[PDB]
């Protein structure tokens, strides 16, 4: 053990802790089982690879235990669709493991660097969500170090399927995953058919995502502006595809379809405009995994608002604009249908991805975005969350209470503890 300042990837919240890095699974569960031992305040809790810009995934004063060198990948089944791995495989290799069998990884998200026990206990979402869900809809089994030292064996629809879905987007508050199943998607190639859209305004924006385009595509998000004044605003550059077929893919290309090759004055004009709309418009792109999907200071804020409440959104966004806090960076997505974990970020709706530089006012002025967000029935994501208050978290999840008496059955002694869980009062 030693004892690290560690922090969220948002350079932010410094807290001190007494880090374990250990391939030995046994030698995890004797730290854990001797906190219960201590029988005190300031427990244990996983980390990955410290993606998360939140305070999820450190504890102050307490134990945190580094999960990265658990690193081994078990059995991997091209008939099953079942790849096996230890908890701290990362999404990266694992994908690059799994390539050779015909299969890819059914929930990828913006980094490729996150543990397989990141992925489940944030269920991290993707550009694919409308069409394929969260990260726990693929966890077909998962083991879990409970805080009485017994490892139990989890399933979603299984007899002990609550603790399954208390585990799945729980920030790790249930235990520490050790191993998981997780149920690939079947893949002829490592390719992406692209098709591409420039939009002129926020409501042709919104317009392209309600109009059933969606529904011809499995992947879908787009780059939008947040600086521009109306009806500039909103507008976007919007990128959609599939997974293609080798007879998809030019024949030159056919010889391994599951190789992962390595990687003025008009501008601003209205032929600027029709440069952008045309190059950014195209249909049936075959695409690289980087060409498609992977192409401190600041402050990433992350919401989502239910699909119905389109004119709330818009006026949400109508705010940011109007703050003065320019954000650049800013992802827009469609989220499909929620799965059935209490403490799960993703409903259909409107999600929305801003970066905002740190300057005076701005602590102030995302707390009254988190006011409009919970106003207009939406939510917050842990995984970008650093600085929200307990009760608007608490309002955000009607089914917290439910989420709380699952951990409070299998956590009495509060032996899994992390500086969110405190912050949130989720404990
Ligand atoms: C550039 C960038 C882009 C991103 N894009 C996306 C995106 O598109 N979609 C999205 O959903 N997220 C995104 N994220 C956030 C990231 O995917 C999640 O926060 C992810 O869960 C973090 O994985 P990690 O391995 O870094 O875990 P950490 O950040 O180290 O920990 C995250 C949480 O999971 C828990 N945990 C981790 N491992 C285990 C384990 N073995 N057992 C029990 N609990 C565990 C921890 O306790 C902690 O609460 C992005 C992050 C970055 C930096
Ligand atoms: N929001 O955090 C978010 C959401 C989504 C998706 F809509 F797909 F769910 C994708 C996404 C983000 S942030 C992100 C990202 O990493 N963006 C910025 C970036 C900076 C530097 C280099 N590459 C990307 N992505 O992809």
């Amino acid at each position: 053990t030693t004892a690290t300042r560690l922090t969220g990837w948002g350079r932010t919240a410094p807290s001190v802790a007494n880090v374990l890095r250990t391939p030995d699974a046994e030698m995890i569960v004797k730290a854990v089982a001797r906190v219960a031992e201590s029988g005190g305040g300031r427990g244990a809790i996983a980390r990955g690879l410290g993606r998360s810009y939140g305070d999820n995934a450190q504890n102050g004063g307490g134990l945190v235990i580094d999960m990265t060198p658990l690193n081994t990948i078990h059995s991997i089944d091209a008939d099953t669709k079942l790849v096996d791995i230890d908890a701290g495989v990362n999404l990266d290799q694992l994908m690059k493991a799994a390539l050779p069998f015909g299969l890819w990884v059914p929930v990828l998200p913006g980094t490729r660097q996150v543990t397989v026990g990141g992925a489940i206990a944030c269920d991290i979402h993707g550009k694919n969500h409308h069409s394929a869900g969260s990260f726990g809809n693929h966890v077909r089994s998962m083991d879990l170090l409970t805080a009485d030292g017994e490892i139990r064996h989890l399933t979603p629809t299984g007899e002990d399927a609550e603790l399954f879905w208390a585990t799945v987007g729980g920030n790790g508050l249930t235990g520490i995953i050790m191993r998981a199943t997780i149920e690939m998607t079947p893949t002829s190639t490592a390719y992406f058919i692209a098709d591409g859209d420039v939009t002129a305004s926020l409501d042709e924006t919104i317009a392209l995502h309600s109009d059933g385009s969606e529904a011809r595509y499995t992947y879908s998000s787009a780059w939008f502006d947040a600086i521009s004044a109306p009806p500039k605003l909103g507008r976007a550059a919007v990128s959609r595809g599939r997974l293609a077929t080798v007879e998809q893919l030019p024949a030159k290309l056919r010889s391994e379809p599951l190789k992962f090759d390595a990687p003025n004055k008009y501008t601003f004009g209205p032929i600027g405009e029709l440069w952008y709309r045309k190059s950014g418009t195209y249909r049936g792109k075959v695409q690289n995994l980087t060409q498609f999907y992977h192409p401190a200071g600041f402050l990433q804020y992350q919401f989502v608002i239910p699909t119905e409440a389109v004119d709330e959104f818009k006026k949400i966004i109508g705010v940011i604009q109007a703050s003065g806090h320019y954000s650049f960076l800013n992802v827009f997505k469609l989220f499909g249908p929620r799965n059935q974990a209490p403490l799960s970020f993703p409903i259909p709706g409107w999600n929305i991805c801003v970066d905002f530089p740190i300057k005076d006012g701005l602590g102030k002025f995302v707390s009254e975005l988190d006011r409009r967000v919970l106003e207009f029935g939406g939510r917050l994501y842990t995984a970008k969350d650093s600085r929200t208050t307990a009760e608007t978290f608490h309002a955000m999840y009607p089914r917290v209470d439910e989420w709380i008496s699952v951990r409070r059955k299998v956590d009495p002694l509060r032996v899994f503890a992390s500086d969110m869980a405190r912050r949130l009062e989720l404990l």
